[PDB]
Formats: structure tokens, C-alpha cells, sequence
């Protein structure tokens, strides 16, 4: 099977804005996670072809990744911070559904999630 197209990062029919929390998600939260040693697997859509995961898009119908989230923030794709946080949460939940708990990838996601949740606790007032 071919990869699916990636998630949309722009939509000319979706209203756009910047908020204080969206700027914090891009400038602080995403920056902290992106520089982590464990970030690489999560910096772009899951390439199920290159990574030999032929059932990945059979099991995961709501793919999400940090590269898409970055692009969405830079493109002012989100209206609400919660949309952005939901994408991060989807990304971690996919990892927990698809892989065995002991898998290296899951240990890596658990660490990144922990750092995510700490940084979201520091979100400024809307
Ligand atoms: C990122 O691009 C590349 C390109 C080339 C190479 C690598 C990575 N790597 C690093 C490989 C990173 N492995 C994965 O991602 C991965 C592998 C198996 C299963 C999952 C995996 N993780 C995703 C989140 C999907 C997921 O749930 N489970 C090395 C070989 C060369």
C-alpha cells in the first residue's frame, strides 16, 4: 500500500487567527519537544512504506505528527489552542494503540508526552 496523503496544513475555507496560547504552543511547547532526542520519529507523518508498517494505516485512521502540527501553527491553521493540544494527544494515542507497550517507540512517546503535559500546564491565560 501507498501512504495516505498527509493531514491538511492549510484550508482556504477555514477561518484563521493567532492567539496568545497558539503563539505559546509554537514558540515554547513545540520548540521544547522538537529538540528532544526522541522527537525524530514524530517530526513527520508516519511513512508506513519506508518503515515497513503495512497495517499502520489499517489500524490508525487519525494519523497526526509534530511536523503537521508545526505547519498548522505556522499557517495559523488552528482557531483554538484546544485543536492543537488535541493533535498532540492524537499523536501520542496513536502510538499507544498501534505498538506493544514495551516497544522503544512507546517508551519514547511516554517521555515526550510527559514533557508535553508539563509544558501545557504552563500555558498562559487566554
Ligand atoms: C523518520 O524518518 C526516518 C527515515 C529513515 C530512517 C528512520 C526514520 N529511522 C528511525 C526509525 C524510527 N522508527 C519508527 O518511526 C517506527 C518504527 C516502527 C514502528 C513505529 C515507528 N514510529 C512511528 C511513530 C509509527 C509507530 O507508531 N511505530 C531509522 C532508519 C532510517
Amino acid at each position: 500500500s501507498m501512504n495516505p496523503p498527509p493531514p491538511e496544513t492549510s484550508n482556504p475555507n477555514k477561518p484563521k487567527r493567532q492567539t496568545n496560547q497558539l503563539q505559546y504552543l509554537l514558540r515554547v511547547v513545540l520548540k521544547t519537544l522538537w529538540k528532544h532526542q526522541f522527537a525524530w520519529p514524530f517530526q513527520q507523518p508516519v511513512d508506513a512504506v519506508k518503515l515497513n508498517l503495512p497495517d499502520y494505516y489499517k489500524i490508525i485512521k487519525t494519523p497526526m505528527d509534530m511536523g503537521t502540527i508545526k505547519k498548522r501553527l505556522e499557517n495559523n491553521y488552528y482557531w483554538n489552542a484546544q485543536e492543537c493540544i488535541q493533535d498532540f494527544n492524537t499523536m501520542f494515542t496513536n502510538c499507544y494503540i498501534y505498538n506493544k507497550p514495551g516497544d522503544d517507540i512507546v517508551l519514547m512517546a511516554e517521555a515526550l508526552e510527559k514533557l508535553f503535559l508539563q509544558k501545557i500546564n504552563e500555558l498562559p491565560t487566554e
